[PDB]
């Protein structure tokens, strides 16, 4: 059956390194080197905040944690509390509790707390309530820090937000480490994924990783080893279907070990993300098919994305100290670095202007997939009109209040033609200011999208965008793109009956027993595809990508060729009206 | 490891003098001097109300305070109530412990109180909730005074802010005292942090400070002490990379002592402020690159703006009294200097007309950072529509009763051209109104901010500041401070391989043990900078600038000079456009 693990070697959250060594610098040093805190005479408190996706590195990092001290040295305790679970509605009773517990946990020496939803835990402190709400969160204060020298012990903290609760929770000489989970995208998630497949005697392939990895996007370690349970399963019920209707019970051999990428994929099928379970992120990769048709510009979205803004991240202090340099006098030598790649920048923004139905808003989420790690919300609508209890205003100064509460980060605008329209002037001058609030020496993407051409526009846009290169205007693709997206199917027209299911059998399974345990009209074709279709638009090309589909499935199966292309240039004259 | 100490010779919040005596003339007098209570029978009571940022002397004069009288006289006892630490529901067994608590307290005859979270302690007193909330402000006024002369026991209250309760709680004639603490900024800043860095065997150099002081804004006495265990880790993991991975434990040598100035930048990088964990507060100096750019006006803004106010403060009556005078009857001679430097005044405004894209809204920051110790706020219509909860216009006259409660303090509103079409004329006829509520004779500073210049303006600025000193326009730079500001970049084309990182290599360093514990073209380029830029905005300088510095991030390792011009002069023939 199912049993829980007491060791962890991070082989379900590995790869937060920078994150493994501050928190080693925190709880390592004390006991390990207890002569520098003498030598210096120092403090340094110990207590991370952990914030950030649920599950992904929240239990996680508390078995990492756990784990990683248990590991460390001998000998430690550790102590699990998970929100309320010692309190009463007396003050004095749930009190009494809670030091019980901390002089308890004070009597065992080597001994760490982990304390997780601290808002259950300890709510703002609101005095229009009853006073217990005062109480138990000032007799925390006091009971944790401030009156009481704690000595040798360490306590934890976790939420999903570094702002669920009032920020005298958050004295500065106590909890001075707060940890952010990012959600790692492509590369340690293919470390966390492979660090998970090798629990298997047969070893995996290595193809289909980062490519599982990269289709995988938005989970923890506990789910995707659900993702690893469910092609597990996938392969059961595939190599054995006699898995049923047993009441005299049944006996297996233990050789039953075969894996298919079938069994991720039908997994795919049968998968829901853990962050879409009530958002909607245009997190989507462009069409392969339509790459034809988008790579040429696409290519120049990237490059002058990348010139206009680096994209450069933060490398570890590690491997930075591990070098060393001569001169460690000088902080203009300090500030030319700290002016370098810093002072290069001004304002980054961009728009997208071109016609309807010419491959617009699915390049916005293309984009937003050519390059992650960094944080990146959206300016929707949707989003701003999902709550009403505060003024929407209210909710633009938050919202810009929290993309200033971060790493530079991504903001963007779509159908900036159909907005403009949908909010007042309150509103729109209170962005306008917002635009202004911050200085150029910052780096926030401003990605903005118009299903409108250019030269046509109110000019709001353009004194805010008057950079010649602030803006792209888009183009048909021309007719070699174009026989290069319909090449495809222009060769499943001849391969019908046996590279195809339109024609191939579909036999039975027995059952196992296991026992009782008690050509020459194709260019005439090509002329009507091409040269009667004036460079048209994308959709119209879903149209038709769409009924030559229906015509092949239909006409799926046929021998002595020759005979099917009646079906679709029919198709082609009934489009043209 | 860590510990808290219970001495404290005013090293952590040093600089409060005149509170200090304040202070003293509250608590040492009763029982100093027991004679000449009765020689004039005199009452005096005692009470503090400390508000401002909390641990900015919040807990620090808390220290200060119970430090303070342990080392002024034995013997005497202390008392530490933090909010809510002996409540309950009942009122009978909350109040119990309470006024036990008082007895005790009275029991004990030289003994202090500590009161803080006054809100926790006493909220405001209304009847619309429980009976409760009546029931323990009422009987904290009996038990406090009133019905109960206290005799020798002294009570201590501290809150953020002054206003937080109902002034019944403030009763005048027992809680006379209420201490602002006024976040010192420079001086008292230098002050505190070399009574700080000389706690350490190393002496710091002092022409960091007050380099690192004025750096060094927005801070309380703990988190310039995490500065200085930030910077002291720093030194650590600096001086030693093996401080990693050790289930064997290790031992050090104790000579572990070197201090960079490299280790407080990197702190710098790698701190954050308390004042700005949740605000955005334009505290910004003027670029020192740009100095060039706008010192000449500058000069002219500082020079006008101590012209039209003086900014002149209060002495300290200690040495005033230091001081002696022979004519003591003479309140005519009273209002003399009554009448100096106070009648002195009319109504301090201030405009600022010029062209966009030249030296605008960095000023601002600028002058806000040429001189501080006054009280500031400005009318950000972001601060302004981030509450709903209200009428705006209760804001206005909320904002404005706060400013009138204050010193002489400093009004701002940045971009006046956008704004006045924000708001109603409801909010703007209140706020004209508003400007004329209060008196000529006092002192608030209302500096006004517009992107458009002169000559060209609705005139209802015009009706409100007539004055032709009210208001400056401001011109293009000249070419000798344009050649300034591009004259060490200029040079900065010559020096490349060795005095810039573009050629310097980057060594490794080796692990320690830690052993084991069981030219001629270039005035072709000068008539290109200038001559053919015909005196432009700042801003495209600042295009050009961030662009030449892409040219010689690219360019960046070059020997055998004159090879590196084409690149940048032809991105100058591109900018034309």
């Amino acid at each position: 059956p199912l049993g829980v693990d007491s060791s962890l070697s991070f082989e379900s959250v590995g790869g937060l390194d920078n994150y493994i060594n501050q928190l080693k610098e925190m709880v390592m040093l004390p006991l390990l080197y207890p002569e520098i805190f003498q030598r210096f005479n120092m403090q340094p408190p110990r207590g991370v905040l952990f914030h950030g996706p649920p599950g992904t590195g929240k239990t996680l990092m508390a078995r990492a944690l756990a784990a990683a001290c248990s590991s460390e040295n001998k000998k430690v305790s550790f102590y699990m509390r998970k929100g309320a679970d010692c309190l009463s509605k007396w003050v004095g009773e749930a009190e009494r509790q809670l030091r019980l517990l901390f002089e308890e946990a004070k009597s065992t020496q080597p001994s760490i707390i982990f304390f997780d939803e601290i808002d259950g835990l300890a709510p703002v402190r609101s005095s229009k309530q009853e006073q217990i709400h005062a109480s138990i969160v000032s007799t925390l204060l006091a009971l944790m820090d401030g009156m009481e020298s704690r000595g040798q012990v360490i306590i934890i903290g976790a939420t999903n937000r570094p702002d669920a609760v009032d920020p005298a929770l958050r004295r500065p000489g106590r909890f001075d480490r707060e940890f952010y989970f990012p959600l790692p995208d492509r590369d340690a998630r293919k470390k966390i994924i492979e660090i998970h497949t090798r629990n298997w005697d047969p070893p995996v392939p290595e193809w289909l990783c980062s490519m599982l990895a990269e289709k995988s996007k938005g989970y923890g370690g506990a789910d995707l080893r659900a993702l690893c349970t469910e092609a597990a399963l996938n392969s059961i019920k595939r190599t054995y279907p006699q898995l049923y209707r047993s009441t005299k019970r049944l006996q297996i051999d233990p050789k039953t070990i075969k894996v298919k990428v079938k069994d991720f994929v039908m997994s795919m099928k049968r998968m829901i993300p853990s962050s879409e379970r009530s958002s909607i992120s245009p997190s989507k990769p462009l069409s392969p098919e339509l790459k034809p048709l988008l790579n040429e510009a696409f290519q120049d979205i990237e490059k002058t994305l990348q010139k206009l803004m680096p994209v450069a991240s933060k490398l570890n202090p590690l491997e930075e100290v591990m070098y060393d340099d001569p001169k460690e006098n000088d902080f203009e030598y300090q500030q030319r670095l700290e002016t370098f790649e810093t002072l290069r920048i001004y304002k980054p923004r961009f728009l997208i202007c071109g016609r309807k139905g010419l491959g617009q808003t699915a390049l916005g989420p293309a984009i937003l997939q050519q390059y992650e790690g960094v944080h990146v919300q959206s300016f929707d609508m949707s989003t701003l009109l999902q709550d009403s209890t505060q003024s929407i205003e209210t909710s633009i100064i938050h919202l810009f209040l929290e993309v200033r509460r971060h790493t530079p980060s991504i903001i963007y605008i779509p159908d900036i033609d159909n907005w403009l329209n949908v909010l007042p002037l309150t509103a729109i001058t209170t962005f306008s200011s917002m635009l202004e609030r911050l200085d150029f020496s910052d780096q926030i993407l401003f990605l903005a999208l118009s299903s409108s051409p250019l030269s046509e526009l109110h000019p709001q846009l353009r004194e805010w965008f008057s950079s010649k290169q602030s803006v792209y205007s888009l183009q048909y693709p021309t007719r070699d793109s174009i026989i290069a997206f319909f090449q495809p199917i222009l060769e499943l027209i001849k391969a019908s009956p046996t590279e195809l299911p339109g024609g191939i059998p579909r036999k039975r399974r027995v059952l196992p027993e296991l026992p009782l345990a008690p050509e020459d009209r194709l260019t005439p074709l090509k002329q009507l595809l091409i040269d009667s279709t004036t460079g048209f638009t994308v959709d119209q090309l879903l149209h038709l990508h769409s009924f030559l589909y229906q015509i092949i499935w239909n006409t799926k199966s046929e021998w002595n060729r020759n005979s099917v292309v009646d079906e679709c240039e029919r198709a082609v004259k009934e489009f043209m009206i």
